[PDB]
């Protein structure tokens, strides 16, 4: 299609550059620059409010895409084969035109907002200029591409189910887990600490099972999933604490998500995460909270899964 | 005999609910409500006072039949059989008649300060609440069974030697290591978090060694062990840390109980408290406290260990 | 030759001594008393200077005795055979002969400053009295001999090469990393909590592959390495951080120190400092400084390090 034919061209001006930036960085896990968290936040809701927008059959198929490019990535910079470079940057070129201008330009303004402005010459340094330059020219003829295509106005939002069996459920496991949830520091860099012990390709791995899960699941249901995140986004309090109702929603969205694809889909990601998480990790997360509002939490998470687990 | 019979109508009364605890919920390791170190420390006084007056061949006989109930644990909650439940129940009350009334009644009120008053409702809401209350009026009617055959006056204390080799070298632990001693934080929750990595299920198989090893251990040995403990509760100061002396009768007292049972019995508890400790516990312990006091008191614990194995 | 002789009377009168001195003891890790670091690094800063001043071709014959010796060690105390502590001792002496006495007295000083008085008592509580007396007498007939054949001037200073490939690698990493130089807490105390999980003696085996790697390494090369981390101390704030500068000369001297060995003798240190380096100590270091600093200096580390793979 023209997308496709586009991102053919884009991938002769920009692959060159590809090859040359080293994608086992660690760098990238961190924030492009000092990190902001709220401000952060603002821009990860942009982004969320855009997922919720973009066509789902379009947003599973770039998802299946990244999978497909994770299988033949090579080499010691970790690049993805030709190929799927433009396999990728076409399936997202479609996504992109499947929502309005503005939705795009928000997430733009918005992660710019957080980022540093020498950010881009430290990137390109790490690589051939010329290349980059190369790169960038082509994106800027892909996106024209892009825009003729590009869909003036956004879809609806996902029909909500009330008073489902997950739905009652995630009523109970959140007035249970709130005490936690408030407990947490959701402004702290900890989150950006690496794994220790785990390469950028071992993370990637993992990273996989979570992106051919996303592949199965529900459109609808990752939508609603995405809707009651931006919902939540914008009830939290100066600590970053999203209301008690909103979270319940949160919780009943994810079971429904959980409960749409099988359950070895799910374990893929438990299993995959299980071998690149430090057991260290829960135990300081756990030690910086209330040791009776986290074991009330888990507590009642495993007796939700029940209830998502009978309905998956 | 009567206890025995009348712990077999208990667990008719009472097995129903034991197995629908959730033995596996990491919530017991925590204080049930806020921890208050100093307050427990009461309570755990009370435990031991009572301890020491118990009979030694029942205490004896109450550990292994937790050993042996430890050996038939199934299913997903963590419970012991029927046979075993009884068999607990039984020994335990076995104890509870060997110690006058007011010693029982001061574990109860004393725990019950450090209670918090929702912490019964809770337990409740996890397990079928009929259960709950049958098994507490079986635990009404075992108690008056109990209570016929309990002791009036609790039996005298222990024997105690002195000037023992290990008594000597007690002395000289005790002075190398009380820096240290002084330096740790006793009124800190770290205790009490989790082993990282480790099932309920595989601390239980650790705790076991440490119950067989308190089964063969001289009774009259274990006794004076727990009146040189309520001694040192008695001289803390703000802290919680004990006087230098009575300090150094616990560690006598102690080396006389490991001295108590074969080397291959201690060597047991070690391997397996081994393989549940994460190499970082020790380095975290460590690196709280000044690194030349540590150093000296483990040099010190190295030197007087030899003293035991000699008199074992 | 005569030292050596020496050496052999020396160890009749020490070896005793030497096979009571319990070697595994964790508390050599620690400083001799308070952890005084500026203090620390002028001691140091005598022991870099005498080290220049020594001859290579004796450093690494003594390197070479240390490797040998560390292949006899047996019993539980970790002492070296009869032969290699004389081995030892007679190789110390010879270098101790290379520099002028009032080197190795500076050392003696400075080292004397930060010793706490009440060290030698507490060294010779742990072991038998007479054999540590006999031992000093014959350290002092020694040094007598040492004396003897001392020379009285010190040897001139290494070339400082200028431009090759190493040192114009070395600008760009040392731009690139002295943000997350000046970060780093150079007067902590972390740098001597000790390694979880590893025992002395695996411990000992990783330092034999340095040990072995430094009697390796072209003399010349490590002298101007040596007299590189003289001057850096000299410029150091009063965080203790060198400037850009110098640390710059520290980079390029490291580099060539590593290329004038082959890469399996680099690997073989990595791979055994790997098997004895828990993940979180990495982690631990990384949470302390910038993560943007630290991701820049690594990708510094790892180009700089192609530049003296090429010279290697
Ligand atoms: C249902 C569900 O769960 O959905 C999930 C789905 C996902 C996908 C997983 C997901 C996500 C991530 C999302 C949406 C990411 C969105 C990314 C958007 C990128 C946008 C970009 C780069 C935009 C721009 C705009 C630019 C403009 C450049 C210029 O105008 C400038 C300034 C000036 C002009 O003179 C010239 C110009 C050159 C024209 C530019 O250069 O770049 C999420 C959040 O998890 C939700
Ligand atoms: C650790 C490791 O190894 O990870 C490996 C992981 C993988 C996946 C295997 C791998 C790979 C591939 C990767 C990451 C590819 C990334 C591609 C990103 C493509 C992004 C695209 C196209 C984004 C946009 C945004 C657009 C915006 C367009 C507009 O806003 C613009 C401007 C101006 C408006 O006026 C009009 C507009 C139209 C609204 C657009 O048109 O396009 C790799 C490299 O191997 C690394
Ligand atoms: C198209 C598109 O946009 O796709 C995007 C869609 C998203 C959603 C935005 C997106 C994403 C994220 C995704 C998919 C996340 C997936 C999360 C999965 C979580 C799974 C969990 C917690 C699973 C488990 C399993 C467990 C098992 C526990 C037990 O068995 C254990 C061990 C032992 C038993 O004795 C008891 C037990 C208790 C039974 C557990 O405790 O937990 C992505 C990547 O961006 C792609
Ligand atoms: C910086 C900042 O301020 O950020 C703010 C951002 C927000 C969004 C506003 C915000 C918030 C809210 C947040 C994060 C809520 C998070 C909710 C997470 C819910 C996750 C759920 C339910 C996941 C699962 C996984 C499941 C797995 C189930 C199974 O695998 C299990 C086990 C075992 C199998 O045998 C069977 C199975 C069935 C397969 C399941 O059943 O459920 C907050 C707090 O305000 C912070
Ligand atoms: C570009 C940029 O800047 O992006 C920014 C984007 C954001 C969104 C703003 C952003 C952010 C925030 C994020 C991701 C927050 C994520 C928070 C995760 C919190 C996780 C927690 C608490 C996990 C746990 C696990 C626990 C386990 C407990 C137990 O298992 C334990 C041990 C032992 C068992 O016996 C009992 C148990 C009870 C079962 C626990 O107790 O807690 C960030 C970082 O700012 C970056
Ligand atoms: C030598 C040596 O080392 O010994 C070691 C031996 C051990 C065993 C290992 C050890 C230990 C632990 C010990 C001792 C534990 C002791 C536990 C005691 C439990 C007592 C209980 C539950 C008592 C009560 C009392 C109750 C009263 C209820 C009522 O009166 C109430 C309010 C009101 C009335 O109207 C009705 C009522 C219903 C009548 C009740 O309901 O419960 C230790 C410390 O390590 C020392
Ligand atoms: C992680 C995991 O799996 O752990 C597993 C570990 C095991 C061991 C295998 C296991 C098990 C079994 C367990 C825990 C059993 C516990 C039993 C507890 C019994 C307690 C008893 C009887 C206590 C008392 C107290 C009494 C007090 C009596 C009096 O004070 C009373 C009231 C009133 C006074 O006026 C008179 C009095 C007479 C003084 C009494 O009469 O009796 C299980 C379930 O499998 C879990
Ligand atoms: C009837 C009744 O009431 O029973 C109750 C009685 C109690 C007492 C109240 C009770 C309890 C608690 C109990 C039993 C606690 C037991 C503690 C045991 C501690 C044992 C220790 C530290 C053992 C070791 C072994 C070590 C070995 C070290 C070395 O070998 C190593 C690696 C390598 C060699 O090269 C050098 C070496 C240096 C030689 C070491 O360093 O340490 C309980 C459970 O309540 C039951
Ligand atoms: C909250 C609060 O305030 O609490 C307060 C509570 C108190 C009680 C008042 C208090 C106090 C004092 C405390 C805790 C003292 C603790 C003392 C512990 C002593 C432990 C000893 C000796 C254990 C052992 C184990 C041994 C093992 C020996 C062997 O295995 C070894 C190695 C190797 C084998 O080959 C041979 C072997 C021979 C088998 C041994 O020889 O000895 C304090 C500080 O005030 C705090
Ligand atoms: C190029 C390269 O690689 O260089 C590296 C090489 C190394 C070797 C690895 C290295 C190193 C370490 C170095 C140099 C260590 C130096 C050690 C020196 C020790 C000196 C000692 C013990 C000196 C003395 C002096 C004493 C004096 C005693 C007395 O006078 C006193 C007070 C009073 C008199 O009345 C009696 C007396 C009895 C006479 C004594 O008793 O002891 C380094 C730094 O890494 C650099
Ligand atoms: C964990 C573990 O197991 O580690 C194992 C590691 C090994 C390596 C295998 C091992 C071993 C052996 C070891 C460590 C041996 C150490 C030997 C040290 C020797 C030091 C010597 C000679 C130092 C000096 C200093 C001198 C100074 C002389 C003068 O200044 C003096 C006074 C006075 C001036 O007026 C004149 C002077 C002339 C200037 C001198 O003449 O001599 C062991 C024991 O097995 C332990
Ligand atoms: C005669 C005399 O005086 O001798 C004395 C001389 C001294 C010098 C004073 C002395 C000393 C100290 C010495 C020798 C120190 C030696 C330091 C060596 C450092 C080596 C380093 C960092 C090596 C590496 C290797 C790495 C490999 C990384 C990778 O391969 C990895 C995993 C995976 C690939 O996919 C990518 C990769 C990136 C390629 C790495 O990242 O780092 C001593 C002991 O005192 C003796
Ligand atoms: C207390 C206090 O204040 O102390 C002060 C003390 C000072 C000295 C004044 C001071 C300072 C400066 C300091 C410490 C500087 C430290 C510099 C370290 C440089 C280390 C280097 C280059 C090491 C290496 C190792 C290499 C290995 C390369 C390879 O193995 C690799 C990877 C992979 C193989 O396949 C190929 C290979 C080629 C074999 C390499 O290429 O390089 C400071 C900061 O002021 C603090």
């Amino acid at each position: 299609d023209e997308i496709g034919d586009a991102a053919k061209k884009l991938g002769d001006a920009s692959y060159a550059f590809a090859k040359e930036v080293d994608w086992n960085n660690g760098i990238f896990l961190q924030a492009p620059g000092k990190l902001q968290p709220l401000e952060a936040l603002k821009a990860i809701d942009k982004m969320i409010v855009m997922g919720a927008a973009a066509d789902p059959k379009l947003l599973k198929a770039a998802a299946e895409a990244h999978h497909k490019a994770i299988g033949s990535v090579s080499g010691p910079n970790g690049v993805t084969s030709r190929a799927d470079w433009d396999n990728v940057n076409a399936a997202l070129g479609r996504v992109i035109a499947s929502v309005p201008e503005n939705m795009v330009m928000d997430v733009y303004d918005s992660v710019s907002k957080i980022t540093d402005p020498k950010v881009p010459a430290y990137m390109k340094s790490l690589v051939n200029g010329a290349d980059a330059e190369k790169a960038y020219e082509g994106f800027l003829a892909f996106k024209d591409v892009v825009k003729k295509s590009q869909v003036t106005s956004a879809a609806g939002p996902a029909t909500v189910p009330s008073g489902d069996k997950i739905g009652v459920a995630a009523q109970q496991l959140s007035e249970a887990s709130y005490p936690f949830l408030k407990e947490i520091d959701w402004l702290s860099d900890v989150y950006m600490k690496p794994l220790p012990g785990v390469s950028a390709q071992q993370s990637l791995k993992a990273i996989d099972k979570m992106i051919v899960m996303g592949a199965q699941a529900d459109g609808n249901a990752l939508k609603a999933a995405a809707e009651a995140h931006h919902k939540a986004i914008g009830s939290i309090d100066a600590t970053g604490v999203t209301s008690a109702a909103d979270y319940a929603a949160v919780n009943a969205a994810l079971g429904r998500v959980i409960a749409s694809v099988p359950k070895s889909t799910v374990m893929d990601v438990y299993n995959a995460m299980a071998g690149v998480t430090d057991t260290s990790i829960p135990l300081n997360m756990f030690s910086k909270v209330n040791p009776l509002d986290a074991n009330a939490a888990a507590k009642a998470f495993y007796t939700f899964k029940d209830v998502v687990q009978a309905a998956q």
